[PDB]
């Protein structure tokens, strides 16, 4: 997989963010995770965590997997990095997202993220509390 440039347009919630990618505004949905909706428990904390991560970053990159790059809503499907740290993995490691939506052929970082979930769960963090 390859990291590609993007710039932040706007934080949305725990697992979607609006980025400019190849010069075009797009909403990205983070691969392999599910944060609570803003209206749900930990939803505001997830939104806050992603917002802080992407807004503080000097460099945002989007990494597509091997499969579908857009979902049925037209959202980009990618792993998003902030100054080299994967947002997807960070949310899971903090107990603010569950590993989820693991579809065949867009699942390169599956085992990485499950390892993070196990550790958040061992720690009883947030969702696992
Ligand atoms: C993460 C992801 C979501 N989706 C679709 C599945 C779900 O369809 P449904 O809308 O029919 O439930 C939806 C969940 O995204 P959200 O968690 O943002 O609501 O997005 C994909 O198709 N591929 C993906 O990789
Ligand atoms: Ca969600």
């Amino acid at each position: 997989l390859h990291k590609e440039p993007a710039t932040l347009i706007k934080a949305i919630d725990g697992d979607t963010v609006k980025l400019m990618y190849k010069g075009q505004p797009m909403t990205f949905r983070l691969l392999l995770v599910d944060t609570p909706e803003f209206n749900e428990k930990y939803g505001p904390e997830a939104s806050a965590f992603t917002k802080k991560m992407v807004e503080n970053a000097k460099k945002i990159e989007a990494e597509f997997d091997k499969g579908q790059r857009t979902d049925k809503y037209g959202r980009g499907l990618a792993y998003i990095y902030a100054d080299g740290k994967m947002v997807n993995e960070a949310l899971v490691r903090q107990g603010l997202a569950k590993v989820a939506y693991v579809y065949k052929g867009n699942n390169t970082h599956e085992q990485l993220l499950r390892k993070a979930e196990a550790q958040a769960k061992k720690e009883k963090l947030n969702i696992w509390s």
